[PDB]
């Protein structure tokens, strides 16, 4: 409907990605190539599901330092909504560096996103209708404790859904599990969340009780190789095989199944064929060398999905 | 003069400097600071032109990659012309990405300047007569050989001030110095170019006597702790002491060199007297944190030259 839309409330982060073409020297700058390309979770979600056909607002942060200018310019021109993005009078924007190796594979990196801190409960609070008026709301949990329990104590019936990023930034949600409606933990976070070792497929059914005995109304819990566990709190659960793709780099697929989740919900998709579209979205993530595969869309999840 | 202009001809980069907080961990993402800042030595230079109060026009490449448009945005907020620069369809804008320390020392470097090859003879070429009614033209070794070759070829008699950058893009100048009005090599450089050692002191003057028997009109040679010794093909040489300066980042240190040299030759000022006005540029540089000053004038440098 033309008037239905998505606000999501994360990270917008510029990626940096640099390699050497042949073995490092320490003792010389090495010639090699460098990638910048636009990231940040909350953004990513965003622009995967812009292309996933919504309309999209990303409720986010940069500095005032032009190339936060052009990390905006970029994620709109994918189609995303960033008209209510703060702007941080003399900050430098967020930024991700990693340095890669000759073959693709990671060495060090180092994250840059004090700047998340300015997305802030009063910045939130100057959009509370426009928020409380989107068909689904996604947080990542980049944003301090104090804006998320912003968002989920003002939600206003909207369903919130929440990726925890990782297992350090996860843990601001467990307190608040009850003003969750999906979560999209992996392993680690999952057990960082509940205390519960998920030692083997055999684990995952008391660690789904205890999220659901803490209020979480559905868990999309990513266990790599094994697949994935859905479970909602009216008794419904089950696993779902992962899709065999072909793995170019893994960035930016939690941000394509936690897009796909929602992007279904507001089709009014069921949870468990929800759960197998999203694992669609996150194989086009996979197979594709951006964090955002542009050739993510409806059309193109559903082709991989029939295979 | 209102029409008095330079054209400076060399590259343009985004210089991505980032460090971790803590000791490195690489088995993770470590929290840091990360700065994005205009580089590229031929855009450095056009900048501290612009603030030493000349009309800079910088030709250059960068890619159409959001990122390139911020970097020609930024340059000329700080005064540089930049409607020339052209714009490479799809390509990565170059950039240079240093892991620095805790401390700010340098670890390692990646350099991704092959964009600077679209800085090709066809395209100066396209601009041949505002080039040569430029009072100066600088121009950095970055370009290919060919796009130097045809800078010092069309000059049409305007003085081409050359930055040597490294030694191992040095070398390009090496059979035409006697098409160059002024160059300025660091003690690796005159060596490279030579075949001199340059042991000490005692060496510059058979140095010096081997760039003006291969034609070059003027030498203005760096020798860091030594300080720099100027050398015209018209017999005048001498040493300038180092300037006492607290130092705050090396970079940026030679582009404020350079563009000292250039100004004070299109503002009529002799040679010795350009050689200690642009050890004032070095020092103001060299004290601060960004490769450019944004302190950087006249006014400025003369006051610390007096001391
Ligand atoms: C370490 N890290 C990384 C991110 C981003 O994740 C995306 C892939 O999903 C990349 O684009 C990063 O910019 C984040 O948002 N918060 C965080 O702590
Ligand atoms: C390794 N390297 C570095 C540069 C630039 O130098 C400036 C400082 O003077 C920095 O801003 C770099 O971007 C260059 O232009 N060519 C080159 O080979
Ligand atoms: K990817
Ligand atoms: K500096």
């Amino acid at each position: 409907r033309e008037k239905d839309y998505v606000v999501i409330i994360g990270s917008a982060n510029i990626d940096v990605a640099g390699y050497s073409h042949e073995s490092l020297n320490y003792a010389d700058s090495n010639p090699g190539k460098i990638k910048f390309t636009p990231g940040g979770v909350g953004r990513n979600i965003a622009q995967n599901l812009a292309l996933l056909g919504n309309k999209a607002w990303l409720l986010s942060a940069v500095g005032s330092d032009f190339y936060g200018q052009s990390l905006l310019t970029q994620t709109n021109q994918s189609g995303v909504y960033v008209d209510k993005c703060l702007i941080v009078p003399g900050e430098n924007t967020s930024s991700y560096l990693s340095l890669l190796d000759n073959t693709g594979e990671m060495l060090v990196a180092i994250n840059d996103m004090n700047i998340s801190n300015a997305i802030t409960a009063e910045y939130l609070a100057q959009h509370r209708e426009f928020i409380q008026r989107a068909k689904v709301i996604v947080a990542d949990c980049n944003i301090s404790e104090e804006a998320l329990a912003w968002i989920l104590d003002n939600a206003a019936n909207v369903p919130v859904f929440v990726d925890p990023v990782s297992a350090w930034k996860c843990v601001k949600v467990r307190d608040r599990l009850n003003q969750i409606h999906t979560l999209k933990p992996n392993r680690l976070e999952a057990e960082t969340l509940s205390g519960i070792a998920l030692s083997g497929r055999d684990d995952v059914a008391k660690v789904a009780a205890w999220f659901h005995q803490h209020g979480l109304n559905r868990l999309v819990l990513s266990m790599g190789g094994d697949g994935v566990y859905y479970s909602d709190i009216r008794g419904e659960n089950g696993w779902s095989a992962p899709i065999k793709t072909n793995v170019i780099n893994v960035t930016g697929a939690g941000d394509a199944m936690m897009a796909g989740l929602a992007s279904c919900w507001v089709d009014g998709m069921p949870f468990a064929e929800s759960v197998r579209f999203a694992q669609g979205c996150s194989s086009m993530a996979l197979s594709c060398e951006y964090t955002n595969n542009p050739d993510l869309s409806i059309a193109n999840v559903i082709s991989l999905v029939e295979n």
